[PDB]
């Protein structure tokens, strides 16, 4: 599981967000196990969670993700 | 399971959200489980969730994900 | 697992969020297990979690994230 | 498990945020177990939580994130 | 486990933030265990947690992190 990024080197990127909730109830990232014998779980990269979610940009530069996941028996 | 990403290098890129919710219930990434015995589960890359979910110019740069999800019995 | 990242080298990246809840609940990143015999997760890389979220920008410079969850029985 | 970065070398970079939130709980990273054998948890990279989360250029620089996660029996 | 960080080497990264809030429980990192027999919990880079959480440039120079967690039996 390897990962690699190289990076080699007027309103630009400019975000504006006005945001009125009365009630927010934000869960992200979550893992649940009841009664459960065997979970496994990956998150990578990027979440972005939200009553109101921006994401503006997230990668210019090089992103990498790799993964591996799960069992071997 | 390998990524490689490689970068070499008036309004650009620019966002106005106004958002209103009076109730908001969100939950990004979720893995649950119930008396279950083998749950693998992998996310990757870039996830927006929300009542107003934006997202502008993800990955101008290169971006890679790799990803190897499972069980081996 | 290995990860590697090289970096080698008017409004730009500016960001105004007004916000206005009466009520939040956030939980962010979250495990949670009840009798569970064996639960791995990983997370990995930016989540940002929020009634307003935003991400601006998030890997201008390269970024790796790299991986491997999970068991050998 | 390694993870290496290098990084080698008018208003940028500038955030404005106001909130106004009358009652807020926030989370950010948990792991709960109630009645559990086994369980792992890797957090890595960042997150970041709240009624109101703003990320700004979290890496310009290269960042490397390696993790792995989990159990031999 | 190996983490290896190198760096070589108008208003630039300001944040100017308001919050007013009435009440705020914040949980920052938690790991909670009740009746468990094993939990292994890293958490590494930065987390910010808050009712108005703002996190800028975190990693313009380079970061590494890198993890291991979990069992052998």
């Amino acid at each position: 599981v390897v990962a690699a990024a190289e990076k080699t080197k007027t309103k630009e990127g400019v975000l504006y967000v006005g945001s009125k909730t009365k009630e927010g109830v934000v869960h992200g990232v979550a893992t649940v196990a009841e009664k459960t014998k065997e979970q496994v779980t990956n998150v990578g990269g990027a979440v972005v969670t939200g009553v109101t979610a921006v994401a503006q940009k997230t990668v210019e530069g090089a992103g990498s993700i790799a993964a591996a996941t799960g069992f071997v028996k």
